[PDB]
């Protein structure tokens, strides 16, 4: 409350984590569904079903250019990104498999690095 804090956690060094968990998701070779925005003229339905598109290339940009407050709001947009896989993909099919394999991916390095 009013001049009373719980002991100041360093955050200090999020921007260079969330930085390198990003580029190891990147180069995670089931990436691929997710490195660039979903093409709303070329795939039917995507743009009236999935209200907020995310993918690796628009969280790289906004994390390069200030636009994440701090390490939770950068968390939200990477589950964004397998919450919107799995609403719009069969869990039996290539894309389906790859969300549940990189949300798994992140997860692990997300407490690793933080927890």
């Amino acid at each position: 409350s009013m001049s009373v804090k719980k002991p100041k956690r360093d955050d200090s060094k999020d921007l260079a984590l969330c930085s390198m968990i990003l580029t190891e998701m990147e180069t995670h070779e089931d990436a691929w569904p997710f490195l660039l925005p979903v093409n709303l003229k070329l795939v039917p339905g995507y743009k009236k079903v999935i209200k907020k598109p995310m993918d690796f290339s628009t969280i790289r940009e906004k994390l390069s250019s200030g636009q994440y407050p701090n390490l939770e709001t950068f968390a939200l947009d990477v589950r964004l990104v397998f919450d919107n896989c799995e609403t719009f993909n069969e869990d039996d099919s290539d894309i389906g498999r790859a969300g549940h394999n990189m949300r798994k991916y992140f997860e692990k390095k997300w407490t690793d690095t933080f927890k």
